[PDB]
């Protein structure tokens, strides 16, 4: 930020990024039960979108895909 004292508004995910990529993860997934989706394919698949797929991306990096619902 670099900077201290300010007023505004906006909003956030992380959270959100959980939720719509693990939803559809898990649908994309019923649709092929033998591989699992990913964020590349959810995303091609538009189920979500790259922000929702970049993001829940870097959850996986955070650890080391010890998270990630679906194959990264």
């Amino acid at each position: 930020n670099l900077t201290k004292q300010k007023d505004a508004v906006s909003d956030t995910g992380t959270a959100a990024v959980v939720k719509v990529v693990e939803s559809q993860a898990e649908l994309y997934e019923l649709k092929n039960t033998n591989e699992k989706a990913s964020l590349s394919k959810l995303v091609s698949s538009g189920n979500i979108s790259q922000k929702q797929a970049d993001s829940y991306k870097a959850y996986y990096g955070k650890h080391s895909g010890e998270t990630q619902t679906v194959a990264n």
